[PDB]
């Protein structure tokens, strides 16, 4: 109920916060996993802010409130949550740092922060679900129902005392970036991924792809914003299947929740049928992974690591279909 606020201490702590040396040099690369590194999160994420977009883009004081009251509305749910914020944000600023001058200081800007922000408040539930079962959610958003919803808990939290970070723009940079994360975080709704992947591919191939063309601009950032939303898949293996584990944690308790309302769930969501998982994620990375990662690599060249992994980890999910699997810990 309500949008929650971060506490004075929690602020206060993230903008005396300086991030460890070391990780200044990975924290470029596409590979970095955050994960080893909690306590340091939010410290992260302000790095990436002043370094994409100077120490001066936001008022200090700001920033830190809304980071923190950022994470203080994801919730505590196995794979939507504030550790996916956080991997879907860096994801953003390494394909921003290698593209760095073909977007606008308002669009990396807008980008960053919707990275951060376009899962919150995700309760573990698809938008199938919601849909199902006419979550009230599904009543106000009747397509990309949670992406709408993410949206509306961003402008919420803008909202909040002290916490407007765009405030010092000017009326008409304010609407174009609020609209620029709004087209970001709807565009993470896999739904429309099918689409504007065969649009841009097409676009590529033809030849008529052209950044100067907003509506081009709006498909090549929604295909940066799947490509970050996904990019679990771009990880070295053993990260890669930890990050299943929690996602398909999430699964198996919508698939719960079906099976109590007289509905057999899909077999992906199905804790009975760990044995088909193998098979989905080669399905997911073959109709969704693969070729999402393909397309962003020819629009954005400096984007090819990002491809190089995803195969990788393909091969280890075909490894294990073969019955090729080494050790794994949980
Ligand atoms: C977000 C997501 C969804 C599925 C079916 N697989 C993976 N790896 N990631
Ligand atoms: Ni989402
Ligand atoms: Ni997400």
């Amino acid at each position: 109920a309500g949008t929650s606020i971060c506490t004075s201490e929690e602020w206060q702590g993230l903008m005396q916060f300086t991030l460890p040396v070391r990780l200044c040099k990975e924290i470029e690369l596409f590979h970095f996993d955050i994960g080893p590194f909690e306590n340091m999160w939010p410290g992260i994420f302000v790095y990436m802010v002043h370094r994409s977009c100077g120490t001066s883009c936001f008022e200090l004081e700001k920033l830190c409130r809304f980071i923190m009251s950022v994470k203080k509305n994801y919730r505590r749910v196995p794979y939507h949550n504030w550790k996916h914020a956080v991997t879907v944000a860096h994801c953003m600023y390494a394909i921003l740092q290698n593209n760095h001058t073909l977007f606008t200081d308002l669009e990396r800007k807008g980008l960053l922060i919707a990275c951060l922000c376009h899962d919150l408040d995700h309760r573990g539930f698809s938008n199938s679900y919601l849909q199902k079962f006419d979550h009230p959610l599904a009543a106000l958003y009747s397509t990309s129902t949670m992406e709408q919803h993410h949206f509306s808990q961003t402008v919420s939290i803008l909202q909040l005392e002290g916490h407007n970070i765009f405030s010092t723009l000017s009326s008409s940079e304010y609407e174009q970036v609020l609209e620029i994360i709004r087209k970001a975080i709807i565009a993470t709704d896999l739904a429309l991924y099918f689409g504007n992947r065969k649009q841009l591919e097409e676009m590529y191939q033809t030849g008529s792809l052209n950044l100067n063309n907003q509506s081009h601009r709006d498909r090549v950032i929604g295909l940066m914003m799947t490509a970050c939303d996904l990019c679990s898949v771009t990880k070295l293996w053993p990260v890669t299947k930890l990050t299943a584990n929690d996602i398909y944690a999430e699964f198996w308790a919508e698939g719960d929740e079906m099976k109590k309302l007289g509905i057999q769930p899909i077999p992906m969501m199905d804790r009975d049928k760990k044995d088909e998982v193998p098979q989905g994620q080669l399905g997911f990375y073959n109709a969704v992974a693969i070729p999402c990662y393909t397309t962003l690599t020819q629009i954005l060249p400096p984007t090819e690591p990002l491809l190089k992994a995803c195969r990788d980890n393909l091969s280890q999910w075909e490894k294990v279909i073969r019955g090729e699997e080494t050790a794994t810990w949980i």
